[PDB]
């Protein structure tokens, strides 16, 4: 009896940005319209975001209040920790109380909680402050990942996979949130990669509920969570890296990601199969969850597993509608998956097929995958 | 099939900071020499703290380097972090090394790591750095416990066990270490939590190699991790508190921090055992692994659970040699229960008893307890 996701919710900050208008947002608030070769190159990488809008939650008159944040380098860490402290857990109990309704059983059944957040960090930590929020049981088990990454999404599952099936009962509510304010940095053609995270990077959270042995009739199963595995691909260790600094979450992007992600999926798909039914080939037989670091990780993997039009449509529709939200962003596009499905009258939530995964890539380069089996549509 | 503790080692920083000589050291290096009623209650407090001695990563050079990191609440944590990122995966490579001997088998078998610490951050991780500097495979499956404080060396515990008990061979290496130059402040009279963190706090790394169903006469089981629980202390948020900031990792600590492990040790001993036996528990029956945050959370526990002499002597004895290491320092204290068994001529690696519990104690304030039952010598 494996363990399966009983829920899925999902959150937003609720400002909206429309990337026709952030070019002209982003350059007036940071005092950069002087810079029009910087901005001809932001359009062009805005122009192939495949993002039409993100939620944020940092605002125009937070940037005045604070304008270290957008003055490249200036120390700036304590006033994103006082906002990011606070917002990352309010935003994870949004999404959990979602999570929640759909799985119908009283907060006192959980028994464990995941939170992951790669946008602050703090003692005692947001699993802590959300536990104080829902008013979880004092005696929840807890696991806090902080500054993990674009590839959390798929670890936190198999987290609970683990915990969920070695722990006769239990019920693991698991909380990804992101708050960017954290990782916005102003403009120098010293640091362009700063031009494709102020394109892409977007706030969310996600909440999953995971357990083995569904109650009949209050529980209904989603998916589930059947083998994981976790991977360092060779020679790009610089492919991401982000330092917490003085000056804010300072990342650097290596061009080359998206190449790393195409030359190493045959691979990495087929060692993960290999822990199910040894699947090599006929990729398009599966359903799929793939981070969308940027929309040229989503052309790569289509392009090397041979994927047919349409096949990653759920992935793309989340990159288009809501950005790279980091580690939430591949249980929105689950949830996508199952709405779309429901519309759709599909036989499954998986676009009516059976097997599917969960790619989540990030630094290292590290990829984590997750095999998930579908569920039959039902309540 | 539990999962069982195979190996046990540990490492430190080879610089060794007695406890009579750090007064001195403290204000001279920096220059708080004037400030008289600082040093006396610093005195007074070190008196009390039972560390005889420290091993810091930290050298005067460092500061006279770095005057920032003694100057209170002045930009330090780059410096810090540049650091604290390189110097804590090594000392846990020097701890992990030292485990994989114990255990003998090739390090190709690893087949998970836990890496925990509250003494950086960084992004690919400290369990990234690990697996580059052991050359681990580069499939292992990770967890990487960033600033969860002092219970983690219980709860790294639990998720190993779940890991090992959930995959069927796995092997999972469990490395905590810390590197306290993050925390080091300077001196100043509207933040006296620091005078406890500079009397107390020290550097350390461990390594526990878990399993469940060894092999026979090729692994061999030390302890056996039976059941956890984790849980928070009613009213008590303001017991432990680090912000991570641009002066560093900044820290308040309460005075009520005794008192409230006190209040709780009864409740949180019985609800652990429950989870094992329905009888009752003679608490003299067991051995105890405790995190001595300070003596006096130690004393707690001695006095609530009626605890005989001598009870929590492995305990004292590495607060005393090392001091508080964060979440290692309860690993430590295993291995010295080992090693004095073995001295002593012990039929367990538990002092001759059969139960045992690792009690960690942090933020939250949360415990985290693991009960263990122990192991015959061989
Ligand atoms: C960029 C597009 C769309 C360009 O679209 P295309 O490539 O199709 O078009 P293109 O070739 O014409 O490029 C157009 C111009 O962007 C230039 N350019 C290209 N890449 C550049 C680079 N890396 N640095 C500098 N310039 C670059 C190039 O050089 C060209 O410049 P020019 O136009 O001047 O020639 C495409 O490439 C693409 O999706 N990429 C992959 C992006 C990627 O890795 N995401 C991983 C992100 N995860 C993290 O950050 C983790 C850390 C944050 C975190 O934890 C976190 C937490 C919470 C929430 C969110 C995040
Ligand atoms: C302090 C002793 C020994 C005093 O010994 P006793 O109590 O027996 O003697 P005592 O009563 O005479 O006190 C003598 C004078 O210390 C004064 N004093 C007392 N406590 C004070 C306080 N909290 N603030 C200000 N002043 C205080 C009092 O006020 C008196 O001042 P005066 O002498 O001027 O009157 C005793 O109490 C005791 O073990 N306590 C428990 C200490 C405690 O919580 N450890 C938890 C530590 N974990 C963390 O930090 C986690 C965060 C760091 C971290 O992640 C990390 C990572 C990696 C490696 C390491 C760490």
């Amino acid at each position: 009896q494996h363990a399966k996701i009983l829920a899925i919710g999902t959150a937003n900050p609720p400002n909206v940005y429309h990337q026709k208008d952030y070019p002209d947002f982003l350059f007036r608030v940071t005092k950069n319209e002087h810079r029009t070769d910087l901005r001809e190159k932001f359009d062009r990488i805005c122009e192939k975001s495949r993002t039409k809008k993100r939620y944020l939650h940092l605002t125009e008159e937070m940037l005045k209040a604070n304008p270290n944040i957008y003055t490249y380098g200036a120390p700036s860490l304590d006033v994103r920790q006082d906002i990011c402290n606070i917002e990352v857990p309010k935003l994870g109990q949004e999404a959990a109380l979602k999570a929640i309704k759909e799985w119908g059983q009283p907060i006192s059944r959980i028994t464990h909680l995941i939170f992951c957040t790669a946008s602050c960090v703090d003692m005692p930590g947001c699993d802590f402050q959300l536990i104080k929020l829902l008013g979880l049981d004092p005696s929840v088990t807890r696991t806090m990942i902080y500054e993990a990454g674009c590839y959390a999404g798929a670890t936190v599952l198999r987290m609970a996979k683990d915990f969920a099936e070695n722990n006769k009962g239990a019920r693991v509510l698991v909380v990804c949130a992101e708050i960017t304010t954290v990782f916005f940095h102003g403009l120098t053609d010293t640091h362009l990669d700063i031009l494709v995270g102020q394109a892409l990077f977007a706030d969310g959270a996600s909440a999953v509920i995971v357990g083995a042995n569904p109650e009949p009739e209050i529980e209904r199963p989603l998916f589930e969570i059947v083998a994981c595995r976790q991977t360092i691909l060779p020679n790009s260790e610089h492919g991401v890296v982000v330092n917490i600094r003085e000056m804010g979450f300072n990342y650097y992007l290596s061009g080359d990601v998206p190449k790393f992600v195409g030359g190493n999926v045959v691979d990495f798909m087929t060692k993960t199969f290999e822990k199910v039914d040894g699947k090599k080939k006929d990729w398009n037989s599966l359903f799929f969850s793939v981070h969308p670091g940027g929309p040229a990780i989503v052309d790569q993997v289509e392009e090397k597993l041979g994927l047919k039009e349409g096949k990653l449509r759920a992935t793309r529709h989340v990159l288009s509608e809501y950005g790279n939200m980091g580690a939430p962003t591949v249980h929105f596009i689950l949830d996508e998956m199952r709405n779309k499905s429901i519309e759709e009258g599909k036989t499954t939530t998986g676009e009516g097929l059976e097997w599917g995964v969960v790619i989540g890539i990030g630094p290292g380069l590290t990829v984590e995958t997750a095999v998930l089996r579908s569920e039959s549509i039902r309540c």
